[PDB]
C-alpha cells in the first residue's frame, strides 16, 4: 504494497516523469532495465561507508599548485575553531589529518568522539586525508580567507536509511507498409519517399528506399526491402533508421537486435520525430509520445539467436602519422585498411584505439569476432595511464559496440570522485550515444552517485534537467534516476524533495512576471508591487523553511529577503531573489542570491561552464591560475533554470553607463577609476589590476577556443575586486572582447606596450599552448557538447571550428604567432564591433 505505491508517486513527482508508464513503448527494454539496475544499486548501497557517506568529505589527490605553495611561507596553517561562542586559533601542519588535529585539541578546552564541520556549510572535514587535500581549504587560500570550523557530533547514518526493496543466412529485409499523418503541414500536392538505413555508429551498412508517392495523410507501399546485409552479418546495436523525405521531415529508429540478443520480429507502429530547421536526438531508440499529432509508420519483420611478422619503415611511419592525428581528422580508406592489416601493432598505441575501431567493417561477423579476439589481449590498454580525452572518444556517437565502449568505462572506474564531477555532466550527456538503456556507463554513473553525495546530488539535477526538457531521452534517464533515488537514502530523498518544491514554485512566479511587463524596456512599479506581493503569499504557509542550493549543495538557504528581491531589466524578465542562510552558525548576514530565467535554454550554459572548469584544471597542471569565474547555473525545466548571483560585480556596459551611459558612447580611462573607488588601499588596486590581467587573459583564450569570443559589453562582467568574466552564454567580427578600456588598465592605449601588458600576452600565449597540450580532450568535449547541447550543427563545419582555433598541426611558434595576430585584430578594430550591437537595432 500500500505504502510501497506512495513511494512510487513520490519518486515520480521528484523525477517529473512516470517510469511505470507503458503508453509509449513497443517492447520492455525500459522495464527490463529498471529490473537490471537493482543489483548494482543494491551492490553500491550495500558497500558504502555510512558515516563517510553522510559527511561526503570533499577531497582531492592532486598536488597543491605552485601558486598556493607561495601563499604558504611557514609550512604551517591557521584554523579557528568554535563550540558555543567560544573559539581559538590553532597552528596546523599542512599534512595534518582531521582525526590527528583532535589530539592537539583534546588537549585544550577542559583542564566519545566528535567532528569538525565548516561554519555555515553542510560540509565536513573528516577522514584520513591531510588538510592540504580538502577542497574547501584550497578554496580559502585562493581568495585569501580564514578557515572556520565548529565541533558538533556527526550526522547519524540512520538518516541515510534505504527503503526495503521488492523485486540465418538470409539477406535482411523489411516490409514497409506505409505512413500516416492526421494533419498535413503544407498541402500543395508534393512528393514523398521513405529511406531505411542500417546503422552502427553513424557508420551506415546498407541503405534502401521506396518509390516516391503523393504525400497525402495516408501513403501505403506494402513492399519488401531486401538489404545487402546477411542476418548473421548483423551486429548488436545496429539501428534500423527510418526517414521521410521531399527534404528530411521525420525520423525514427528500431534497435534491430534487442536487449536479449534476439533478432527483432513482427509488426511495429512507430510514431515519428519531426525535424526542425549531426545530433544525438537523431540517434534515439525512443518514439514520439504525441500520438495524436505525429507522423507514424507501420512495418514488418519475419526474419532467432546469436552471442607475428615485422613491419617496414615507411609504413610504421604512415601508421604513426595516422595515429598521431586528432579525433576529428577522418580516415581515408587507405588509412582504415592500414589500421586493420596492422591491428596488432596499432594495439600497442592507446591513442590508436578510436581510430583503429572506427576501421572495422562492423557489417561482417567474421571481422567483429577478430575484433573481439583483438580486445582479448588488452595488456597494453589495461595498464596504460588514464587518458580521459582518449577515454571519452570511445564513448561518443562514432562507437556503438557494447564491448568497445565498455573498455573506455573500465578506465573511468579509476577516476577519483573529484574527477568524476569534472566530467560528470558530459558523461551524463554521453548516455545519449549508448544504443541501449542499460549500459556499463549508465551503471558507472549510478554507482558513483550512490557512492558520494555530491556526485549523487549533481547527478540528480543533471538527469532531471534532461528528463524535463527532452522527450527523446527522458524515458531512458528517468529509468536511471529512479534507480539512483532508490538508493541515495531518505536523508537526500528529503533534501531533494525540499529542493524540487521550491524551484517548482519559483518558476510559476518567474513566468507569471513576464506576462505583466510586456517588452517595454521599463519595469512598471506595479510589477515589483506584485513580484513582492507573491513572495509573501508564497512564504506565508507553503514554501520550505530551508533547502540546499542545487548549484552549491553545501549551502542551505533559508527564508527570503523580500526587500531585496526583484525583476531584472532584460528583454526577458529574470527574477533576482535573495535568501537568508538557514545555517545560523554561518559567518555573515551575506544573503544567498539566485536569478531565475525563462527565455534561453540553459543546458548550453551548463555545458560551457563545465568546460570552463576543465580548462581551469588543465591550467592547474602547469601550475597556473587564470581566475575564471564559472558561476553556478542549473537547468531545471523548459527554457528555464537558476543562476548564482556573484556578489560585488557589475556589467562592463554599466561601467560605461555610469559616467556616460549615453546612446552608445565609450571612453577608455573609465574602468581604471571604477577600480580605484572600490580599492580602499592602493596596494589592493594594483592587485585588482592584477586579478583582471589574469581573468581577462584567460577569458580571452578560452572564449576564442569555444568560438564565443565576440560578445556584447553587457554580457561581460567584472567584480569590484578585479575578476572579469563572461555571462549569459544562452545568447566585421572580432575573435574576442579585448576593448580599449581593458587596455588602459594595462597601461597602454591603442598602439603601445607596457609592464602589465607584456605580462598579459605572456600569460595568454602560455595559457593557449597549455590547452594545446590537451588538444584532443578539448576537441572531443566540444564536439560532443555541440552534438548533445545545441540546435542543429553541421557535422563537418561547426564541429570543425575548434581545430583551426587550436591551430592544429602547428608548432608552439607558428601557433603563438597565430594567437598573437588574433590580439592585433582587437587592436585594429577597438570599439568598432562593440560600437555595432546597437546600430543593428535597425539592420
Ligand atoms: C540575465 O541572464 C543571465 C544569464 N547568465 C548569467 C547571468 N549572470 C550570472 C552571474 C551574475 N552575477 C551578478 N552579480 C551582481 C552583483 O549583479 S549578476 C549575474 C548575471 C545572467
Amino acid at each position: 504494497s500500500e505504502e510501497s505505491q506512495a513511494f512510487q508517486r513520490q519518486l515520480t513527482a521528484l523525477i517529473g516523469y512516470d517510469v511505470t508508464d507503458v503508453s509509449n513503448v513497443h517492447d520492455d527494454e525500459l522495464e527490463f532495465t529498471r529490473r537490471g539496475l537493482v543489483t548494482p544499486r543494491m551492490a553500491e548501497v550495500a558497500s558504502r561507508d555510512p558515516k563517510l557517506y553522510a559527511m561526503h568529505p570533499w577531497v582531492t589527490s592532486k598536488p597543491l599548485p605552485e601558486y598556493l605553495w607561495k601563499k604558504i611561507a611557514n609550512n604551517c596553517i591557521f584554523i579557528v575553531i568554535h563550540r558555543s561562542t567560544t573559539s581559538q586559533t590553532i597552528k596546523v601542519s599542512p599534512d595534518d589529518t582531521p582525526g590527528a588535529i583532535l589530539q592537539s585539541f583534546f588537549t585544550k578546552m577542559a583542564k566519545q568522539d566528535f567532528v569538525l564541520r565548516v561554519c555555515g556549510r553542510d560540509e565536513y572535514l573528516v577522514g584520513e586525508t591531510p588538510i592540504k587535500n580538502f577542497q574547501w581549504v584550497r578554496h580559502c587560500l585562493k581568495n585569501g580567507e580564514e578557515i572556520h570550523v565548529v565541533l558538533d557530533t556527526p550526522p547519524d547514518p540512520a538518516l541515510d536509511e534505504v527503503r526495503k526493496e521488492e523485486w540465418c543466412d538470409r539477406k535482411f529485409r523489411v516490409k514497409i507498409r506505409g505512413i500516416d499523418i492526421p494533419v498535413l503541414p503544407r498541402n500543395t500536392d508534393l512528393t514523398v519517399f521513405v529511406e531505411a538505413n542500417i546503422q552502427h555508429g553513424q557508420q551506415v551498412l546498407c541503405q534502401r528506399r521506396t518509390s516516391p508517392k503523393p504525400f497525402t495523410e495516408e501513403v501505403l507501399w506494402n513492399v519488401w526491402l531486401e538489404f545487402s546485409i546477411k542476418i548473421k552479418d548483423l551486429p548488436k546495436g545496429a539501428l534500423l533508421n527510418l526517414q521521410i523525405y521531399c527534404r528530411l521531415l521525420y525520423y525514427v529508429n528500431l534497435l534491430l537486435i534487442d536487449h536479449r540478443f534476439l533478432l527483432r520480429r513482427g509488426e511495429y507502429v512507430l510514431h515519428m520525430w519531426q525535424i526542425s530547421g549531426f545530433n544525438a536526438d537523431k540517434l534515439t531508440s525512443a518514439t514520439n509520445p504525441d500520438k495524436e499529432n505525429s507522423m507514424s509508420i507501420s512495418i514488418l519483420l519475419d526474419n532467432h539467436p546469436i552471442a607475428r611478422a615485422e613491419m617496414p619503415n615507411q609504413l610504421r611511419k604512415q601508421l604513426e602519422a595516422i595515429i598521431a592525428t586528432d579525433p576529428l581528422n577522418p580516415l581515408t580508406a587507405e588509412d582504415k585498411e592500414l589500421l586493420w592489416h596492422f591491428r596488432y601493432e596499432s594495439l600497442k598505441h592507446p591513442k590508436a584505439y578510436p581510430k583503429l575501431f572506427s576501421s572495422v567493417k562492423w557489417g561482417q561477423q567474421e571481422i567483429v569476432a577478430k575484433t573481439y579476439q583483438l580486445l582479448a589481449r588488452r595488456e597494453v590498454w589495461d595498464q596504460s595511464a588514464l587518458d580521459v580525452g582518449l577515454t571519452m572518444q570511445l564513448l561518443d556517437c562514432n562507437f556503438s559496440d557494447e564491448n568497445v565502449r565498455a573498455i573506455a568505462v573500465q578506465k573511468l572506474e579509476s577516476l577519483e570522485d573529484d574527477d568524476v564531477l569534472h566530467y560528470l555532466l558530459q558523461l551524463v550527456q554521453a548516455v545519449k550515444f549508448e544504443p541501449y538503456h542499460d549500459s556499463a556507463l549508465a551503471r558507472f554513473l549510478l554507482k558513483r552517485g550512490l557512492r558520494n553525495k555530491r556526485i549523487g546530488h549533481f547527478l540528480f539535477w543533471f538527469l532531471r534537467s534532461e528528463i524535463a526538457q527532452s522527450r527523446h531521452y527522458q524515458q531512458r534517464f528517468a529509468v536511471i534516476l529512479e534507480a539512483y533515488l532508490r538508493g541515495c537514502g531518505t536523508a537526500m530523498l528529503h533534501d531533494f524533495t525540499q529542493q524540487v518544491q521550491v524551484i517548482e514554485m519559483l518558476q510559476k512566479v518567474t513566468l507569471d512576471i513576464k506576462s505583466l511587463s510586456a517588452e517595454k524596456y521599463d519595469v512598471s512599479s506595479q510589477v515589483i508591487s506584485q513580484l513582492k506581493q507573491k513572495l509573501e503569499n508564497l512564504q506565508n504557509s507553503q514554501l520550505p523553511e530551508s533547502f540546499r542550493v542545487p548549484y552549491d549543495p553545501g549551502l542551505k538557504a533559508g527564508a527570503l529577503a523580500i526587500e531585496k528581491c526583484k525583476v531584472m531589466a532584460s528583454k526577458k524578465k529574470p527574477l533576482w531573489l535573495e535568501f537568508k542562510c538557514a545555517d545560523p552558525t554561518a559567518l555573515s548576514n551575506e544573503t544567498i542570491g539566485i536569478i531565475f530565467k525563462h527565455g534561453d535554454d540553459l543546458r548550453q550554459d551548463m555545458l560551457i561552464l563545465q568546460i570552463l572548469r576543465i580548462m581551469e584544471s588543465i591550467w592547474e597542471t602547469e601550475s597556473l591560475d587564470l581566475c575564471l569565474l564559472p558561476y553556478g547555473c542549473i537547468s531545471t525545466g523548459d527554457k528555464i533554470g537558476m543562476i548564482e548571483i556573484v556578489k560585488d560585480a557589475t556589467t562592463i556596459a554599466k561601467i560605461q553607463q555610469s559616467t556616460v551611459g549615453n546612446t552608445g558612447a565609450f571612453k577608455d580611462e573609465v574602468l581604471n577609476h571604477w577600480l580605484k573607488e572600490k580599492s580602499p588601499t592602493e596596494e589592493k588596486f594594483q592587485a585588482a589590476v592584477e586579478r583582471f590581467v589574469y581573468s581577462c587573459a584567460g577569458y580571452c583564450v578560452a572564449t576564442f577556443v569555444l568560438g564565443i569570443g565576440d560578445r556584447h559589453n553587457d554580457n561581460i562582467m567584472i567584480t569590484e575586486t578585479g575578476n572579469l568574466f563572461h555571462i549569459d552564454f544562452g545568447h566585421e567580427r572580432v575573435p574576442f572582447v579585448l576593448t580599449p578600456d581593458f587596455l588602459f588598465v594595462m597601461g597602454t592605449s591603442g598602439k603601445k606596450t607596457s609592464p602589465h601588458f607584456q605580462k598579459f600576452q605572456d600569460i595568454c600565449v602560455k595559457a593557449y599552448l597549455a590547452l594545446r597540450h590537451h588538444t584532443n580532450l578539448l576537441i572531443i568535449l566540444f564536439s560532443m557538447m555541440l552534438m548533445t547541447g545545441m540546435p542543429q550543427l553541421t557535422s563537418k563545419e561547426d564541429i570543425e571550428y575548434i581545430r583551426d582555433a587550436l591551430t592544429v598541426g602547428k608548432n608552439e611558434e607558428d601557433a603563438k604567432k597565430y594567437f598573437l595576430d588574433q590580439i592585433e585584430v582587437c587592436r585594429d578594430k577597438g570599439w568598432t564591433v562593440q560600437f555595432n550591437w546597437f546600430l543593428h537595432l535597425v539592420l
